[PDB]
């Protein structure tokens, strides 16, 4: 009946439940976002409390809503220095859209109305808004997109574009693709470069260690703003509070998604560095949001989420305990298989790639076909892992226990033992 | 001044001063404040299942339940809804659907959407482009391609010697002339708020929309209503386009769907367009898996209340007519107030330099801020859109509360007139 109306039961910890009684291991944590796992009844209480006390705070008053002030203050403590001014929204997509406007408007204030082009990457994802889909580098997205002033460079995907280079060597090369694009367009027309510290929807593409430092060198060289999209890597996913902290680059601003509330309520934000912030304040355009922005109820729940991620040592636990454990076990489990390679990951994000031949580094034809097939197995065994093309990705709730990790891998191991079984059964060597 | 509480149509500050909210948050708090039963709906849903995954072949029940409910309050033909987080996202999504739709029909050149100057459709790059705010077209480098604009049906300004009913036909035909200037083969849709809200509650003549609709059909152009404000009982009908009597192919909604208690939005897709998108496959995912359970649960409670408690029906039959009658009885006498207008529970008027010449004050907006500051000093929230003064209080407002709000409002304008003459601006 539910399927019928749709076409026209529970969650707790890292587990989900169906009406058939079967438990389900959610290795995706909703949409990369449910970082503290499900069943957080103190979040529900924080939401109720706020929706019964003050669910609104109107412009009429000089001040701003307490819960927002309280959230802004807590976030300042967990975010790196120079990000006191935050701009709240309802989603990561809206975050990206907003920062696209802030980026262009900033240069206007700086008396450089030519600097409007943002450079993204192919296979990069930055939301579903028109501007967001334009900044992204997905094909099946490209509403007459992209909009003007949007350019793209190739992604740091060593396995495919690495040739005979070492990852670190390929990191420099891949990063200098940006320099090439900048000189092609003209630095005076380039406003910013935007990238996920790790490409999420693109199949968890982890760039070499040399990549981001080189991207930053180039940005600073040509006076191009550096923007990180923490949509997925945000809030402990890599072990650090933010992806750009792990890879060691400092963006002028960055975008966050509902991971900020572990997906319990819709919310997002753009964190604006001092340099850019003073530019926007000098303009006066986004001053209304730096003050009045943020839905009270969502702020309250988001506050409790952040407070929990820090106070309960969930984030620190990813960097010290469960992260290193997940990476070692992930690599121990998937390195045996004949059609699995490029096993990768950091903190609580992992992935690998289904391949025809590991020796040749030969990918399967019709990139995506074999991935979906492997996904179907995962879904028959009540294990949720996502297939981005022929990439299998993982991103469970950060509070997952070592025991729960082994359990998940145990199931995943079966699925692949079967995957290669079906593979050879269909004649796909 | 610190806000402590909200109850019904009032806001209370830290000192105990009562504040009449004549704007209902942002045109959205329709059932009023102090709704503790919604808090329960949210609480319950968030403890049980505050999310849903695409592993199953099902859609979260709370969402299905909401969809099923909305289908009963929306006109026939609107069975499929695409949920979002805000009115802005709805507009942006609607833009992508409209264009994707014509791609399915083999008409890839049919991509230009037409809006109106002084129109408002969110704050996203696409929404701002479709909107007609000039102070908003420069920032962000707007508008984006495939976006055009026609003049607004503002009679007081562009009415000349025509009667409103005649002006309504002329204003509507601006759409046709634009379509022909661009070429019908390039026009994907026309988009408009049934009543321009942020523009200053611009109520078009009764002849406007019916003519707009005829033109859209004539040139095979999609018609899109933006119910960001008129939605959910504002005009007395569940949706503005119902009041003015036109059937859009899709319409967008904002957090009024949950009375602003939680961020939520939706795109309502008619038969024609829905069937089209399904043939594509681009959006088929969101017609089922889109929507946040908690927000959906609070929306369900809001919509259920709006209907089951006769709140909307009451606007149409009781407080609406009363509000309009009283609104006009109150402001008609003032020398520098004209174009007293409104319907249901959205009203407005315009501060003018001289009613005779229909002359407006210079620097449209300077005088609106002056008058607005008076409302605020007296703990009354009514918005100023230029020299336009607008009002859209909670639909559950009682008659006595209407009289109270109008009493203070009249007091503020008596002052306005005096400070106008004192400053030699009469």
């Amino acid at each position: 009946q539910w399927r019928e109306l749709d076409a026209a039961t529970r969650g707790e910890g890292v587990y989900l439940w169906d009406s058939e009684g079967n438990k389900i291991i959610d290795g995706m944590a909703g949409l990369w976002c449910v970082n503290v796992g499900y069943g957080r009844k103190d979040f529900a209480e924080a939401a109720r409390r706020q929706m019964e006390e003050l669910p609104f705070y109107n412009t009429f008053f000089k001040t701003t809503h307490p819960a927002v002030v309280e959230l802004s203050s807590l976030l300042a403590e967990v975010t790196p220095a120079g990000f006191d001014r935050v701009f709240y929204t309802n989603s990561g997509s809206e975050s990206v859209d907003t920062m696209i406007r802030m980026v262009r408007r900033y240069w206007d204030v700086q008396g450089k109305p030519e600097k409007k082009t943002l450079i993204g990457r192919w296979n990069g994802y930055h939301g579903s808004t028109i501007g967001g889909a334009s900044l992204g580098g997905m094909k099946y997205m490209h509403g007459d997109l992209p909009i003007p002033g949007m350019a793209h460079i190739e992604q740091p995907w060593w396995y495919k574009h690495g040739k005979d280079m070492t990852p670190d060597e390929f990191g420099v090369v891949a990063a200098r693709w940006l320099e090439e694009k900048i000189l092609e367009i003209g630095a005076d027309k380039v406003a910013a470069f935007v990238g996920e510290p790790i490409q999420g929807a693109g199949g968890v593409i982890v760039p070499p260690a040399t990549y981001w430092p080189e991207i930053e060198r180039i940005c600073r060289k040509y006076d191009v703003l550096l923007v990180a999209d923490e949509v997925i890597c945000g809030f402990g996913r890599t072990g650090e509070w933010f992806g750009h902290q792990h890879f060691g680059f400092q963006p002028d601003l960055f975008t966050a998604a509902k991971g900020l509330s572990s997906g319990y309520l819709p919310i997002g934000a753009v964190f604006v560095g001092k340099r850019v912030a003073e530019g926007l304040i000098a303009g006066g355009d986004f001053n209304h949001g730096f003050t009045y922005s943020g839905h009270p109820v969502c702020a309250a729940v988001a506050h409790a989420n952040v407070a929990a991620l820090r106070d309960e040592g969930i984030v620190q636990r990813v960097k010290d305990d469960i992260g290193p454990y997940m990476q070692k076990r992930w690599r121990e489990t998937f390195s045996r298989f004949e059609h699995v390679d490029d096993v990768r990951g950091v903190g609580m994000v992992q992935a690998f790639t289904l391949v025809k031949n590991k020796a040749k580094r030969e990918l399967f034809p019709d990139f995506g076909e074999i991935g979906t097939l492997c996904r179907d197995i995962f879904f028959r065994n009540n294990l949720i892992m996502r297939a981005c093309g022929d990439h299998i990705v993982s991103a469970p709730p950060l509070v997952m226990t070592r025991a729960e990790v082994d359990e998940m891998l145990a199931v995943a191991e079966r699925c692949l033992e079967e995957f290669e079984q079906t593979l050879k059964a269909r004649g796909l060597a």
